[PDB]
Order: C-alpha cells, then structure tokens, then sequence
C-alpha cells in the first residue's frame, strides 16, 4: 500500500504545516501538525475542556462506530516549546491520503496548554518520530508509520515541505519526479527516539565551506533551524545590523536586510536553504525588528533541523531494520 497527502502552511510564515487525517468511522477529518519529532497521534476532542478549545475541529469518539476506549490507559506529553497536552486513549482507523490503519491509538486531549488553545489551524498532532518515545501509559503505543510499515510497498515516507506553499507526506513509495539530482542517504541513530543523524558541516552564503560534524534531529515540527552558538554567530554576521536579542529570545535583523543563504551537508552533497527562507517577519506587527530562523541549540541540548532547513530538500525517512536518512535537492 501507499499513501499520499497535500500538507499546507498554516500562515504566511510557514509556522508550521497541517495535513489532513481521516479518523473514525463515518469520518472525521482533523488537520494534523505531523512530528517527525515526536510519537503520539493526539487531537482535541469532545473529551477537551471547554474553555481550551477556540475553533479546533474535535474528534467525538461516540460518534465513531469502529472507536473503542483503550482501557485504563493516559497520554502526557511536554514539547521543547513549553507546551504540553494530555489525556486517555481510544484506538480507531485512520487514515492519511488512501493508506488506513486498523487500531491506531488516537490520544484523546483532555488538555491541552495555551498555545494549542491559541492556534485554531492545529486539530492535533501526529507523531512520526520512533514509538519508543510515546507517552501512552501503561502500554506504549505505535505510530501511525510503525503500524503501516508492514503494509507499505517500502518501509519508508517521505517530507516534501513547501517555502510558502503546500507540500507532500507520501506513505511507501519515492516519488522520483519530485527531487533534483539523487538523494544522499546518511546514518541515523534511534538512541534518543529520534531521526538523528550527522551532518558534514556548513557554509554560509557564497563563503567557503566548513567540514565540521553537526550532529541533530531531523524535526518536521519544529519551524526553525536550531545549530550550534558558533555556527549561528558566523551566519548573522554577514548581515549588517543582526544581533542575538535576550528580550526577544534570539536573534533579529533589520528587515530592510537581503539575508544571505545557508548550507547544509549530507555526507558529500549539499542542501541550499535560500537565504528568504531565514526570514520569519517582524517580531511584531509593524516592526522593523526581523525574526531570524536561523537561532541557536544552546539550552536546548540538541541541534534541530526544523523546517527552515527541511522544507529546502526533499527528505526521505527510511524505516527499514537499519533506519537512514536521504536528502535531495528540488
């Protein structure tokens, strides 16, 4: 089997993206924050307090003739963004752009934490990052990916995000007319849950390149690209007037400025991210402060190749027995 499903920013700054999710039996349709960075499939639902819920679209599991409650078992979960959410477990089908799965945990909300409440585009999340970091207690439960990977043609899905447009998940199959050149395939470690993998090292704008190991994850729900102090300080450098702001939480630049790009390395390939795809806009209405997109990993204990990097490749999650990485220019 295979499936293949539009994702769509949810604002002009491509914060984040939705891609819709069948769930249920009639269905329910929910836009999802799919995670390459997380392993719970979680939604608001009629189980979510009432005053938590403005404009999110709920899944009501007793309007759905195939959900049973998952007895006895609760969700928690806390993001690197502070947020949280929780809740109990039913399992239903669900599916993503023609591929369905039986038995799938959907993790009921019965709360969710401000900034949920606050984004009305965000009908939940769901997790494809490794099971062993979903919160379902006492029994861990699968991903979505996990449960369909014996029925996929191959064990694989791919991330095909779009700078200020939709873009494509495919479940089991490389669309090949979707990527440039080939796709470069690099080691992942699964020690931490997540699709973590080393890149070769950086340039900024037309400088010349540095090999130096990057080790970090590669995180569809995160927006921002997330790298170490001193590769952050050496790209905002070239850009007159940037500066690492304590008050506004990272670093801002004029927004008269023509931002330099930035590349990445994947073994002996690169990957350009245009320097446009590093401006995330005044840091408030009608600033002339700009956010960056580039900030750094200090305190966060680990890189994060979010979108800002992601959404520049056509990126490839391969979950065979060994899993790996492959990344494509488009």
């Amino acid at each position: 089997s295979t499936g293949s499903a539009t994702t769509t920013p949810i604002d002009s700054l491509d914060d984040a993206y939705i891609t819709p999710v069948q769930i249920g039996t009639p269905a329910q349709t929910l836009n999802l924050d799919f995670d390459t960075g997380s392993s719970d499939l979680w939604v608001f639902s009629s189980e979510t307090t009432a005053s938590e819920v403005d404009g999110q679209t709920i899944y009501t599991p007793s309007k759905s003739t195939t959900a049973k409650l998952l007895s006895g078992a609760t969700w928690s979960i806390s993001y690197g963004d502070g947020s949280s959410s929780s809740g109990d477990v039913y399992t239903d089908t669900v599916s993503v752009g023609g591929l369905t799965v039986t038995g799938q945990a959907v993790e009921s909300a019965k709360k969710v934490s401000s900034s949920f409440t606050e984004d009305s585009t965000i009908d939940g999340l769901l997790g494809l990052a490794f099971s062993t970091l979903n919160t379902v207690s006492p029994t861990q439960q699968k991903t979505f990916f996990d449960n369909a990977k014996a029925s996929l043609d191959s064990p694989v899905f791919t991330a095909d995000l779009g700078y200020h447009a939709p873009g494509t998940y495919n479940f089991g199959f490389i669309d090949t007319t979707a990527y440039t050149g080939s796709i470069t395939y690099t080691a992942v470690s699964t020690k931490q849950g997540f699709w973590e993998w080393t890149s070769t090292g950086y340039a900024v704008g037309s400088g010349t390149f540095k090999s130096t190991s990057i080790d970090g994850i590669a995180d569809t729900g995160t927006t921002l690209l997330y790298l170490p102090a001193t590769v952050v300080s050496a790209y905002w450098a070239q850009v007159s007037g940037a500066k690492s702001s304590s008050s506004v939480g990272g670093y801002v630049f004029p927004c008269s400025a023509t931002l330099p790009s930035f590349t990445f390395g994947v073994g002996s390939a690169r990957i350009v991210i245009p320097g446009d795809y590093i401006d995330f806009g005044p840091i408030s209405t009608g600033s002339s402060s700009c956010f960056g997109g580039i900030q750094s990993s200090a305190g966060i204990g680990i890189n994060i190749f979010g979108d800002v990097a992601l959404k520049a490749a056509f990126v490839v999650f391969n979950g065979a027995t060994t899993p790996t990485l492959g990344f494509a220019s488009k």
